[PDB]
């Protein structure tokens, strides 16, 4: 008799008190500020929000957006007041229309969902009137929406609760079916399901708790009131910059299953980072729907280590030919030392220090970049690129040559003549070295003229022929430059260094 | 009686249409063209599909996936036909044999799968024949495998299925267990679970709705007709492109929970743009095993906002030196304002607007990179990156010097005078820049030949001693360009502007 | 009766052996090393790890964690020995008290957790000891801790199991309420529910299986020895570099439901790459609660395609000011050529290739930056960046001009007289570029006495009114360098070429 009774309760129940919070998703909208409500489109698995706009007369947006909480479209009410709550229901075109009550022009209007559109007043005033007869001269109340039975709420300031017929209302019929009175903490959201109505309180502050009270449509008074803690960034109520200010609620039917979720907006960071995070109190199963809606607009494939590191080259890639799989990867000075295929310079790898390697999210066709910078603390960082794509027939790469993105630092980028064979025909990527007056002197093909001084290396990009052009200036008080052609690849000099002075 | 009637089907029925579709993960293909089948290895939970090759004899790959989608390896059967369905048979040494027919060699083979491999016709003509004695001259024919009864299933191109077991075959046994007969809308994959065969049917277009038929194997008739909707990127029947097309059917059974998940392949996007989506149909709890194949390849360390706006720096960052969390950062004009440690020129911030703030994914010991970006729409963007790193021992922070990448636009960066205290020294960071005659004659050290006249001034990378050199060049119709070396931290200039003409 | 006996146990059971290990999340640490061990904060779902320093005499860092894995702060025992084990407490004013076993000083202490902070050896031996009466000299254990009992079990290096009350000990009250002795395969954690033990052993070897064994605090005897598989980054037994060593169990007790799980710590990665990778056993329905704190911290908008591909732009979009949203995407050569609004020099299309396109992650309004990266092999590959911003009154786009971030490849960037109609005015976009001899003939603005040799342009930053000054350096071996300037919209030229030489 009891267990059946326990796993029931579990298995089907569905009393808020019992349920535990979880996070959702999170979900945007147009503007920089807090969000007011939330809603679900249960033909489409879109949802609504609104924010204001903050403007003198306050007007407020309406946010499309994805099943994943990413912004469609937004449809702003000018001067239709604070959007506290609004009524979504699709027209059988598939054309959503929205019920608001637009404190503008003091009236409950049906208005159609347009996107990236502005509702002016002009236009607003020449929309269909459909507040009850008996609410005229009386506009201090907002519309919400029961999915389930068609019920088209309104909640009223002095806490009045109006429950109405939606076709009713759009028929400009005036009955109320139902009328309750709800009553430091103010109204932050309420949704109703059947009879079960439930009101949102609590203000941004992390020492003021989170609530949701549970009310009976035809009872009247109080069920009870529910306080619960959500996890944040940082874990129960640490959210960031210490804000967690409740946004709304709404309940959500699903179509399929029937079982039933209490989804909750919150707007979480500091004065213009506000950001929104969609929590839920769900029966059995139901949780899993909308990670699935989630899931759908994740990234769903690793660039970074699940802790922010960057990835780790597996230990079988000895080559950085082979490493042709997207991400953002680090390799170490030793690593970088032993990878075959890196940046060379003639005898000189160009990157000697660990390496940040960037492996571009891939063509259609698999093609990808490889962006590497070199990781130093006192030297500049030097950045190149090359590309390679795949044959599709013989499953072989083709690898293009090295681009140099141009990077200087207060700070030399020193060359030593022995690492490169005392030869400063060797150095051909294209950007500004220095040479000291110690390794000009060392160096073979160092111009007499300034043979024991030092002087800038700046390297052209190539001609037609794979030449590039060499130029020295020197580091002293007077005019000396001189230039020189060289071979990019077996690093021949076409002649001798001219004087531009 | 009968709530344990209810509760008994919820939590261990299996019945198809009354299950909910549930988006489970994306996963790749080696070919930019639309998914063919999916299979799963239960052994190893890899994951393999099929595409076409293109080819004017059609071929097929197979690819080999990771249990999160991404791409191993694949394998192409050279004029092997559409590749419809395949079935796969793990070996005892952990070698995976593809049952599929060749359309080439008209025989039913029974081929080793490799990493990254072409089999060709020649070798296609020689593997062993594993084709059934009576379907000789009658090669319009797949084949597809019941893991949980170890049965091969042929499909024929008139809707004939034949049921054979798989060791029968195997050892060149001619056996027809079960025959039926399956019969604007075709075949889009097949799976077979038991005594139950799945058909799935429907075409890419966003009002042709996806249906799974459901047949009993012991009767030969339908059971039912299961048509049903899915959310793709934008909701319910919004699929990119406009292109929803469904590409083959599995039955999954959990070895160690022996329950049942029906899983979909459905391709998204538009021609050249093709991306595949897996969805599944699922007893209770067993979506959770395929979430976590998900999460183990999904980006579980947050880059950007949910909702793609960057990330906000926590309230209680004053320093961009506390800033060494990953991440991809925005910070208005106001926060760059007032942030320290920010890249100076003297007492100019360079940074004089809003600014994205790239922090590298971290080295393996939490070092990182900032890289900033001067946000703006009127003027040049300014990127620079600088280092650091963290002492394990002390857990002190050791930052570098920044690098310039260099950037230009065909509008001037432009030099005000006071904001450089007057002095041309005080620019010490590597670029281009330009100075107007009306600041040139506010600029102390401005050199007096073209004290009244414009000029571009360049600015090099260090020297062995700190030192950069100034180039400035007079906007005029005739040569006149000076130099001058200025250490970069005092701002000390060594000498007076040298002429080069 | 056996239909309930059988819902009962797949709905209520928690029987370790007959649960499926799922992968949870992946988890961070200050040190580049394996992990050690794994707790959960039950009263604020922050998570603890333990990690070597790898120091002469043995250390330990205790690492704070997000519930999203991410590292909060540290800190070091130094010398406090392996840190095998370690028992949370936190404090009525929101502290937290590690118990750990001190190797260096000899001492089970009661440590306040300070954020990035390191215990050095000699404030080590000024605080409390807790190593109960008979315990002196004979420091070969460390401690854990029940939660739901409130006790403080001591495990031995002899295999000694002792459970004391965490009171007790808090106290100063030596009083064993329970001792069993536990007994190639070593340990590798232990965890403690009630009257539940929990054994993990395993050593790192792709060969050698993880294994958990169950034993009954009351009986002292083995229940039974639970062998299972994992599944890592490319499935079954298929670790990242071939490593996954298990470090370290924890139970959990939901404090809402009350149900439990038992989560597990594997690091995968070779040497040097270590990554954390937590894994559960789980009661239906408790795996979401990880899940959701997973999904809070996980990267929650689609920048790439779910397999690494970069994500493809809309067929809606035909022009390049309409993709704003954020992401990485590619287009092809074919797109490239036909979309609206890309970057010109004039009559000639700059990105002449297939192109990257990076959307910045937005501003809190929704402005971004389009950063364009032309995809070749043979050709270097130019970077461009444009900004703009959206109006939240007019929801209209305003576009800046673009960026030429600066890039070289040791091949030349050949221009075509007819592809600029034989105008070397159009070519205002800042760069380096090569004009060979037959082209210069060609160029209706080419300098006379250069008329028949080739020579590179240099193009430079725009001055105040819109200006840009080209440069041409023949590429004889003689020097020849002429400038003038060129308004960089109408491409008008203020003057004939100017001679340096």
């Amino acid at each position: 008799k009891d267990l059946i009774k326990d796993i029931d309760r579990f298995v089907n129940g569905f009393e808020l008190n019992e349920l535990e919070p979880k996070f959702v998703m999170g979900f945007g909208g147009i503007r920089n500020a807090v969000n007011q409500s939330i809603n679900i489109d249960k033909e489409t698995n879109h949802m609504y929000s609104t924010q204001s706009d903050s403007q003198k007369p306050e007007g407020f947006w309406i946010n499309k957006l994805t099943p994943s909480g990413d912004l469609i479209s937004s449809m702003r009410i000018v001067q239709g007041g604070h959007g506290t709550t609004i009524g979504l229901e699709r027209q059988s075109n598939g054309e959503m229309k929205i019920w608001l009550h637009h404190d503008g022009v003091a009236k409950l209007l049906q208005v159609a969902y347009k996107d990236n559109y502005v509702l002016d007043l002009e236009e607003a005033k020449g929309l269909t009137d459909y507040t009850p007869q008996s609410l005229l001269n009386k506009h201090t109340f907002t519309p919400l929406i029961d999915e389930a039975n068609d019920k088209l709420i309104l909640r009223f300031g002095d806490g009045t609760i109006q429950v109405r017929s939606r076709a009713d209302v759009k028929n400009h019929i005036d009955n109320v079916e139902k009328e309750m009175t709800i009553d430091n903490r103010w109204m932050q959201g309420i949704a109703v399901d059947g009879d079960d109505l439930y009101w949102l309180s609590g203000n941004s502050s992390v020492n003021s708790h989170v609530q949701i009270g549970k009310y009976s449509l035809t009872t009247g008074q109080k069920i009870y009131d529910y306080p619960f803690k959500l996890s944040y960034q940082d874990g129960i109520n640490f959210p960031r910059d210490n804000f967690k200010e409740p946004e709304g609620i709404c309940i959500y039917t699903n179509p399929k299953t029937k079982r039933k979720s209490l989804l909750l907006a919150m707007t979480n960071g500091g004065g213009g980072k506000r950001f929104h995070n969609l929590y839920g109190f769900f029966q059995l199963g139901e949780y899993e729907h909308f990670e699935a809606l989630r899931a759908r607009g994740s990234q769903n494939y690793k660039l970074t280590k699940d802790d922010g590191r960057a990835l780790s080259i597996p230990d079988h890639i000895d080559d950085l030919n082979d490493l042709t799989q997207a991400g953002f990867y680090y390799i170490d000075g030793g690593t970088a030392e032993k990878l075959k295929n890196m940046p060379m310079n003639g005898s000189k790898r160009i990157i000697d220090a660990g390496c940040f390697i960037n492996v571009y999210p891939t063509t259609q066709t698999l093609g990808t970049v490889q962006e590497l910078t070199r990781f130093s603390t006192g030297r500049k960082m030097v950045k190149m690129v090359r590309g390679m794509t795949l044959d599709v027939f013989t499953l072989k790469w083709d690898y293009g040559l090295w681009t140099t993105i141009k990077t200087d630092a207060p700070y030399q980028e020193y060359l030593e003549a022995s690492q490169y064979n005392n030869w400063i025909a060797y150095v051909t990527t294209a950007g500004e070295y220095y040479i000291t007056g110690n390794q000009m002197e060392l160096f073979r093909d160092a111009p007499e003229e300034i043979k024991k001084v030092g002087a800038w290396l700046r390297v052209s990009s190539g001609n037609a022929v794979g030449e590039v052009r060499q130029t020295l200036e020197a580091n002293i008080s007077e005019y000396k430059e001189f230039f020189s052609n060289v071979n990019a690849e077996t690093k021949h000099r076409e002649y001798g260094w001219v004087a531009k002075h």
